[PDB]
């Protein structure tokens, strides 16, 4: 099969009248559809349940965006049976055929992009450009993995010949697995974690995050329209520690693909290490588990450029990114000029209902609001509050952009992932100390350096121990294909999404010799 | 760096007078050195302990073949410190430099091949050709991984470019890990498991199997002479449940490379899944465990060819191979002709002291003898004993080639890894049933089919679910480079040794972007 070389889906900025008109219409239609109910999707059909899940609008939580069915153990069993039955034949599809199926799904998603963006705006409180980036990344995962999968096609392995024999090594998919996805990129990461394994012949049971079940269902509408065979992809909205734990622990689950909190990731990795009664394989678990990401700025930097990138990195999607700048490490000569600029920019940020396209919408839920506000209280006793540190007025979960300064490197707010609009500023002597402080956390996901000094940049390239490092630009928004995404240390297992290597994780190799 | 294309080291057949003379010379030198004591090797020096380990001749177990030091927790800690200290600089060596170091080690090993083979003969009871194949494979691992490592050199990752930026993705080693090695290939697998991770910048603490501590020490003499920097490779002979468990569970062990029994592999994988107090990463564990490997023969086969391959596969190195044919699955039409030929060939096999190059030497230890004889007792209740099934005269652990017939596919002797010269013969209706029986074990390592029917061969290529499948030849003796080695299901994690993919297991990826 021959398609155009991969390119990233452009991210809409809504600067033209045409784009604004399309987005206003999409928002209007999604809003007019509030209260819709979406069933489970199991074995190629929509399947309803007695119990349900409620999805609220975080900008106005009296408003129900939608409801879904609720999967328990019985539905999980049913999905597992469907997924294994499907695997038996799906694994035998030529790669070209599976890859074409992905490309169709990508085309369908692209045609529904404004609707999906609008759904993100209402369901998880993304502003317009954050929503567009999320949908664009989902499209990119499908386009990229469709093409990448062909690189593994029968028989792909380079082996050494032997006289009188054919030696043929090739990849095969693992089986049926479970995908457990986050609420913060519930189109992008949900899609990528599903279609990667599926592209190369696995089948998947997908468990969306509770806060993002409606948009998960719309992604499944796309899969269904694309025509994935029954059982190949299954949609099980439900409670993570219930249906999710049930599948993670199940002897017949082959692999687990997880993105979410470290707390949950640790439990999943531990459980995957155990042989459940009757289990006949060593489970694979891929866990991508957050960060405590720093931007370092030294006295050689463009301080205006640095301040802009820090503000985008810290406050984009309300800081609710595993990649968000939650630490700003300033050398002595950079401290005052950069902090002054960051404060000036940050105090001008707008906060309000996501539909209005503010700089920041609300945080995702009452529980998230509570956690973030709790960390702010902790912070008040660890560092100096210099901006924000309050919830704003309104029913929506609005939190002001917050900055603590003179934060000790070992402070809780300098070590633990807050996952909200809270930046901790740490003052250090020089670039060497900046690197020491940057590395001294349990995490290793993203990092940045603003500096004009070549030797500082190249030093950071070798020694700033994070999986995704950026110089003189924001540290969020890793592009599929361009920046393989994934971290070190307790940021997870280094499963690099949007990279050729990702698909290898969902394959095993067979070696077959015939002596003639 | 440019070297000759990889070729496998030729396995000596000892068909010439010079080869036999050279072997006799090496056997003499080795036995003259039976009194030797070999310390631990930690941080570039030989370090002795108060306690010791004794290595016996399994062909004459009242004869000591050497002693070694015995590592406990203190020595494990010392080695870990040395390994991390070394990692800090070893990781920074250019790949070409690390690869040249391996190539030197291979040249040194090649020049000592007869001595190593003779040590295998006396320490683990390999006959001459088994010993030569083992050392040759060790050389192959070093030559292969030296070359394969260059394929990962900075910056190896194919990424999509982005305007106004350099995007550079590259591999880095993980750190210090532990290698836990088996006694059955204590030069080949011991060497491969160490030099693969080391080639790409990791450092290693190696724990040889108790039964093969002397030959492991001789491999370290080679590493020492080659000039690995202090702390890069460390040698800790000691007890598996003691020093091995201690390292597996340690918060500062980065990865575990294990080859051995399923029982131990299960414990290791479970332990690797846990976050030890103060641990700051998700441990990687590669576990390659046993097999219950079958050869299927159908009525279209060359029955004489089949019988020869079955006898080689079942009884080479006394069946003490994870790849050994322990099941013979015969269709109705093949049963009588193949079984008669197998019995006629097997009844002619010599058993005796390994140095005399018998068809079979002894099993490796009193414990192995005890295990195999116990399974023989179990077998007498499950199937029909038709050949062997007895200990043979002498202090050496000689067990007769043994064949059970009319074995039910679910019998313990048809399911459990005996790891001795014991073949279970299973009668099936047709090829379809033969595949069902072949697949119905917890394991998935090696398998074979003898058949001239193309449709049967190609069906097995697709559906005989083992990592290493061979048609019309023996199922043992996977060659580095030619046949990527590793299994499915409870045969382990499918870490394919002697393959480009192996080295990827010991690397993580960093993505670094600079916006100009
Ligand atoms: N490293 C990355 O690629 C990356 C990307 C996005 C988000 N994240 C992380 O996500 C976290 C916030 O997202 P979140 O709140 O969705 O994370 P979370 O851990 O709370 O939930 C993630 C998913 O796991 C499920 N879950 C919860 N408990 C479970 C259990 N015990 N067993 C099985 N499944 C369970 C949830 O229902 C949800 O689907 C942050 O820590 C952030 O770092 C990481
Ligand atoms: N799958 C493969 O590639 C392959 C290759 C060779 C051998 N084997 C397997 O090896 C087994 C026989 O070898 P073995 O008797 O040396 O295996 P084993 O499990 O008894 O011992 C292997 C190694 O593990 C150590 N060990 C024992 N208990 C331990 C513990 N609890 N924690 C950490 N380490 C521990 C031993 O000291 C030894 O070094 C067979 O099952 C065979 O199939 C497999
Ligand atoms: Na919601
Ligand atoms: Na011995």
């Amino acid at each position: 099969m021959t398609v155009e070389p991969f390119r990233n889906e452009p991210i809409e900025t809504f600067q033209t009248e045409e784009a604004r008109r399309a987005m206003r219409e999409a928002l209007r239609r999604v809003r007019e559809e509030f209260g819709r109910h979406y069933p489970l999707y199991i074995g190629g059909e929509w399947v309803d349940t007695k119990e349900r899940m409620v999805s609220l609008n975080p900008s106005a939580p009296s408003e129900v965006v939608g409801t879904t069915a609720k999967a328990g153990k019985a539905e999980a069993e049913a999905a597992l049976e469907a997924a294994w039955k499907a695997f038996k034949t799906w694994k035998d599809w030529p790669q070209e055929d599976r890859s074409r199926l992905l490309l169709k799904a990508a085309a369908l998603m692209r045609r529904r992009k404004r609707e999906l963006e609008a759904t993100l705006v209402y369901e998880v409180g993304k502003n317009w450009v954050e929503a567009s980036a999320d949908v664009a990344e989902a499209i990119d995962f499908i386009e990229y993995y469709a093409r990448a999968a062909l690189r593994y096609r029968y028989p792909a392995v380079e082996v050494v010949p032997y006289p009188g024999e054919d030696n043929e090594s090739f990849y095969v998919p693992l089986g049926a697995g479970v995908v457990i996805a986050p609420w913060n990129f519930p189109v992008a990461i949900f899609t990528g974690m599903i279609v990667g394994p599926v592209a190369v012949g696995n089948t998947v049971i997908a468990k969306p995050a509770e806060d993002a079940v409606v948009v998960g269902a719309k992604v499944f509408e796309i899969f269904h329209e694309a025509g994935f065979p029954p059982g190949v992809v299954n949609f099980l909205p439900g409670v993570g520690e219930e249906v999710g734990a049930y599948l993670v622990e199940h002897p017949r689950i082959r692999f687990i693909n997880f993105t979410g909190s470290l707390e949950v990731g640790l439990k999943i990795y531990e459980a995957a290490g155990r042989l459940a009664p009757g289990q006949t394989w060593f489970k694979r678990a891929y866990v991508e588990t957050g960060g405590k990401d720093a931007i370092i700025v030294d006295e050689t930097a463009d301080f205006d450029l640095a301040a802009e990138g820090v503000v985008v990195s810290a406050y984009g999607f309300q800081g609710q990114k595993c990649s968000a700048a939650s630490r700003l490490i300033l050398t002595q000569g950079a401290y005052e000029p950069v902090l002054e600029r960051v404060l000036k920019r940050a105090e001008r940020l707008s906060v309000g209902p996501a539909e209005e396209n503010p700089d920041l919408g609300p945080v995702v839920s009452a529980e998230q609001e509570r956690k973030v506000l709790s960390y702010i209280e902790i912070g008040k006793n660890e560092g100096q509050l210099v901006l924000g540190g309050k919830r704003l007025e309104g029913e929506g979960y609005f939190i002001a952009p917050t900055v603590f300064t003179e934060v000790p490197p070992k402070a809780r707010i300098a070590q633990e992932e807050i996952f909200g609009p809270v930046l901790s500023v740490i003052r250090v002597k020089d670039f060497a100390e900046a690197l020491e402080v940057a590395n001294d956390t349990p995490y290793g996901l993203t990092g940045g350096v603003y500096s004009r000094k070549r030797e500082h940049l190249e030093w950071a390239r070798r020694e700033f121990h994070v999986g995704n490092l950026y110089f003189n630009r924001k540290i969020t928004g890793a592009l599929v294909g361009v920046q393989p995404f994934g971290g070190f240390k307790l940021s997870g297992t280094n499963a690099k999404t949007g990279a050729l290597d990702y698909l290898r994780l969902f394959l095993e190799m067979k070696a077959v010799a015939e002596r003639f």
